[PDB]
């Protein structure tokens, strides 16, 4: 038959990121994938942070 | 037959992202997929943070 | 037959994204799916936050 | 027949990316994909972090 | 049959990446991928942080 099976398991003690004016666009922590047949996966677009300023 | 198993434990005692004027478009913490079939996953568009300024 | 279990946990003693004028797109803690088909998953459109300024 | 098993732990002790004015495009920890069939991954567009300025 | 196995550990002590005023185009610790197909990767676009001046 089909059998899947996931664990997973996350501590923390640290910091993480701290600051002031970040971009942070694709982030994962302890990220799996496992389909029965195929995976497609996709990011099509804009992803942007503007502080001020002229962007075209 | 079919059988599917999930164990997901998530602990924390720091911090995580402190600050001010950021952006963060994905984040994913014990993230996980596994379907009998296919997975298919879309992210299309915009996606943005604008203070002030001109866009287009 | 069909069997499906799932176990989750969550527990937080720290702190999570502080902060003023702050994005955040996408977040996700302790997140699975496991359907006995397949999985589709479709994000299509606008996500935006804006500030003042001009955006088209 | 199918058999997928997934095991992801995750401790942290220390700081990460502790600091101001910082962009990070793509990141992953404990990042794992193992379908049954085959693995598409695309990335495509804009991603961008403007404090100000000209950009066309 | 099909069979598929993921062990992923990490642990940190130390501080990563500490500083003022840095880019992170890609990174990725404890990554892989062992798609019972083929594996396409794709990244095409524009990734890039601007602070001030003039860009095109």
């Amino acid at each position: 038959g089909n059998n899947q099976q996931n664990y997973q398991q996350y501590r923390q003690n640290g910091n993480q990121q701290q600051g002031n004016n970040r971009y942070q666009g694709y982030q994962a922590y302890n990220a799996q994938a496992q389909p029965a047949g195929g995976y497609y996966q996709n990011y099509q677009g804009y992803s942007g942070y503007q502080q001020g300023g002229y962007q075209q």
